[PDB]
């Protein structure tokens, strides 16, 4: 089922339902700060269940809505933690209570602190 | 199941809630909606499955504000017809089968879900 999705989005890139209507971008740090924010404030990420699919929809949204494929949302490998690649998302999986259940937590200091290049130069 | 749970626990109010306000789909809805899509869209052709379902119901709910309870078909086997009335897509096999998004503009004026099952209504 993981790898079905993969083919099925990609043919789906020209185009379903509608190709998205704003010019279509790569993401940004100021962008992925500005949706961050955005996010807390109107919307609701905070405390949600991670899963392959809600990112999906969450990642759609977003280029469906602001152009920016759906190409960056990528976090740190487990256990523990789990850190955005992307400098500027201001959101972070931690466990709650190796695969286990994970958790969107917004956090304010990862716009300013790259946590995943800290921890992880292997992919930089 | 284990998707309408996850679905249900989401609608307040992920990952935004809808910009233009909440209202149930109608005939005239669905036959815009339709004859937008098939002339600036891609629906057509594409193979059908439970999550491109719900990539399309979602980007209605959201640009539009129709709740997503809308765009079921008849049961198989064959040509699987949709039970709202005005929306013209039914769901074609291709040759549990593989089914196709396929507009249909004859759709608007026979409800055809309706003349094979009056069941349903
Ligand atoms: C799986 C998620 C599908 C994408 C859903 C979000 C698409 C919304 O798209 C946006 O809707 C706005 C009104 O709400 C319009 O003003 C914008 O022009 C449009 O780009």
């Amino acid at each position: 089922a993981d790898c079905a999705w993969l083919e099925a989005q990609e043919e789906e890139e020209v185009g379903f339902p509608v190709r998205p209507q704003v010019p279509l971008r790569p993401m940004t740090y100021k962008a992925a700060l500005d949706i961050s924010h955005f996010l807390k404030e109107k919307g609701g990420l905070e405390g949600l269940i991670w899963s392959q699919r809600r990112q999906e929809i969450l990642d759609l949204w977003i280029y469906h809505t602001q152009g920016y494929f759906p190409d960056w949302q990528n976090y740190t490998p487990g256990p523990g933690i789990r850190y955005p690649l992307t400098f500027g998302w201001c959101f972070k999986l931690v466990p709650v209570e190796e695969k286990e259940v994970l958790v969107w937590r917004f956090d304010s200091k990862l716009a300013f602190h790259h946590m995943a290049r800290e921890l992880h130069p292997e992919y930089y």
